[PDB]
């Protein structure tokens, strides 16, 4: 378990690489997409990016962090 | 208990891990999701995150702090 | 009674643990709870928090001070 | 009187306290309390607080100056 | 006459203790004063407040500069 | 004429004391004048105020730079 | 793959050159564009720039950065 | 032609002395004058400034950078 | 082609000077040109402009890269 | 009294055992304690160090003077 | 009692090895530990270091006197 | 009159003992006392200290003349 | 145990090869990595160097003691 | 007139006692008084202050020519 | 093994000539390259450079030991 | 023309006793003088001050070396 | 091989006379060139400057060691 | 060709006087020349200054070498 000083949303996005993840996310200004829930299994999340991978269709998403509102996960958040 | 000098918003949540909690969070710009109450079990709280697990159906929350406008706990605050 | 130098909002809300208070607290964007009453005792408060204890039901909040208006006491400020 | 390198809002609210003043302060976002006139005896100010103490109901307030709009008095400002 | 690297707005408001000023201000976000106009006579004005005692009623206000917009006198401006 | 390094705002403002000038000026937040035309000849201007002299009625305005938005002479800006 | 001290947007669109992506960019305040769907070839991305170049029609956009929301790729991507 | 170190807006301004420009300007938040056209024939532009004299009816404009959106020439921008 | 470090959006448009570019470019509160297409040649930019010479008509504007959104080139962007 | 050539502040410190002194100290960079204000009776002072002993609580602070600003005495300094 | 030519902080750091102290500590630039509070048993001090032995969780740091502040001690300091 | 060769700042302090002085004092990095104004008189000053002993409550401060910044007198300098 | 004359940090380093050792270290001016936690075995320990042989991975360390900032040891730092 | 060996700016100074001298200091970090104007008669100035006898109050200044930047005269500079 | 005298960094350097190093480098102030990891292979290190030869392109760097932050080996460092 | 061992700026602005110079002076921290263009006429230098006298108004300046940036002359630097 | 003793950077620097190499140098505090890459061919180097020729357009730099950061070479660094 | 032991910045400068030169020099605290290039014909070069006579308007600039941060040349370093 990672200690205080570097537990950060992307260090513990990184431990969870492979978990079924949903990411309600929320772009600041926009008429088309206000609010967007990108559900997918997590492949690998840097400090700017979080390569979400849908399965279902196949469209690997490449969102950002800054915009991130909060990731509901289903099964383990390893920390 | 802590000092005046450490009693941040997430050592207390750090020292109250396994506390029933109600988050009352609210996201700035939605048109969905204005305002969320995430209930339940702080299982872990970093200093960019708290990990809330709902034991009602086992979504594994993570929220981030910035975000937060206040908890309601329900037995105890160990401060 | 504090001098100058540190009379902070947080060095008094710590000199009366115990009083009756009623924060008036407003939360910037939200559609729900756009200006809150938080009536309780107040049994500690830090730099970035006010563990306001209601104990008409019980609920121990805890608050975050960016978000405070302003404090009705009732008895006595010991400043 | 105060000479120029000192003559702040909190150094004067410090030289009269004991004279009924009315606050008019202002919370930037609110839907309840948008304009408040905080009528009262000044019992003191520090930097970061206006303790008014309303004879007329026993309500000692705690505004936070950072809201603070205009102090009208209605006796002698003494700077 | 005032050099160019002291001609400041709260100097000059200090070489006119006693002039008929009325100052045109204007709080930002109001509902129930949004525009004020403090029409009396300069006390005193430091680098955060104009003291202004109204003569018709005897209300001194106590106002703060970040909110002044302009101030127009009647008789002569000394700078 | 100024060089480059020193011709500002308020050294040209400086430079025609005495030339008619109608200022257009906008305060930010207001209901009542949300745009102001204070027309007359510039007496002084400081690095934070223009202190126009309307000899039509004889009010001596004290405006503040920081609301400026474009002053309209009628003979010769002379820089 | 990048380590994590240099794993940042910019990085990860210079190791894809070459992969179909829909980037989904909103820009702040539009009128007539305010949400923006550039669908095409990545051929080159710099630290404020995405050379897209749609071969529908040919038209090489050159988008900024700064008002990117997310890239949808179809593939692969490439960390 | 100016390298690529001093090549701002200022300095080109500076070269072109006496072209006929017709400066579309915009001011942030007013009511009467949110968007304006000044026409005419350059004088002089200092780095805060730009002396706009309108051959037609003599009027002599100052406008400030700051609001500046774009200028249209008519002849030769020489750089 | 530049290298990473200086692969900024001055250096291409430096870059590609003779190519046809049509600017979408969006000022950000006017209530007249909210949003603007500025159909040209660039002749030259620096830092701060993007001189485009239009030749339709020969009105050689001269925009601004703060207010830029995007470019659309035709040809070939040279990076 | 010291002479000339021995008057430093350690050896004054010295002469003063057993004065209720605050020592107004500031160290340079911290986020939590950036000014203090030691009061108490000094027991002993070193040429690196001041130990207060605060009787109120009986915490026997150990100082360094390189961080000391002033010290403000109460009845007499006896140099 | 040490004499005044050597009674510098390590000579008493070492003559009281066995009290319980808290040691307020700063790190000059950091992000995550700009202050830190090191309590426990002073287990030996030399003069480039203070090993400090907590006993509640077992960790013997290993501190630098170059970043100290000050010593709060509880019981009695012998110099 | 001293002679060139130690006329310093701390003879002449030595040479006006019992002055009416206000010093204007600057202590470099604080956020509570960033600049001081010791009102009182002089009652010794050696090289490194200027006791000032304030009469209106008797507070005998003990300033470090590394931090002084310059001292106004009233009466006559005599150096 | 070491005398007083060389009871440095690196003599001390030297004297505990083989104690598993998280370092906390801060390198000035990053904005990658600003503060770092190197968890492991000190393999040896020079004046410059501390070879910090990580085994959950393999990769040893080779830090520099100009950045340390302290060490937390775990069993026993012997002196 | 002084050689080359001796023309310091101190003994300038002191060819120069009861010359109307305006001494532009700027004192490095303060909040109230960065830049400040000493206008006067230099009654005399070693090597470590200028005493400027201001006439106009009878405030007689001490100076220190660390901080100071440059010294306007208006008469004739005897070197 | 080399003795306490001569251990410092460039010596060891030189004794892994051949070893696969990660230098973790910040140079103080950049915009461009602010932290970078020099990854490779170690050719010779002087006690001013480290020419670190990377095999997958062939650009053979020439660092300054100045800017060293961190060394990570992966094999064993051989002291 | 001097040597190299003696061609330092005192002397060469002592060998140009009378030349038009504006000096390009800047004062590292001031709020209202931080560059500053002293022209005139180079009336004698030190080692530590440039006496510039300037003829349009007659205040006779006095210079620091310490802060010169560059001197720009008109006619001939006699070197 | 250069022996130990002599192995710095100017040193090497002279023994490649002729080798194509890219310096990044970074001077500290500027606003248009914070970080620069020169790159061309090396034509020599002293011990205060690295001439580099530049075979592109001919233009000879001539920079300072002082500011030099590191310098990538292509094909061979001869030690 | 110099030698190793003199081959300075200065005496290089001295052995080109008759080279067009563009001295690209940044002053380390300025609001308004934060940055110049300097381009002209290099007439000496003494070890503190560079007097540079640019021939297109005639003004002979005398910078300071402390400031350099590097020449471009056009034509031959002589070295």
């Amino acid at each position: 378990m990672l200690p205080i000083e570097e537990s950060y949303i992307e260090n513990i996005l990184r431990l969870n690489r492979g978990k079924t993840a949903t990411i309600y996310m929320t772009f600041e200004n926009s008429k088309e997409w206000n609010s967007k829930i990108f559900r997918g299994v997590i492949e690998a999340a840097g400090r700017d990016h979080i390569i979400i991978s849908d399965p279902k269709t196949g469209t690997r998403y490449l969102l950002l962090t800054i915009y991130l509102d909060y990731i509901t996960f289903d099964e383990e958040i390893a920390y």
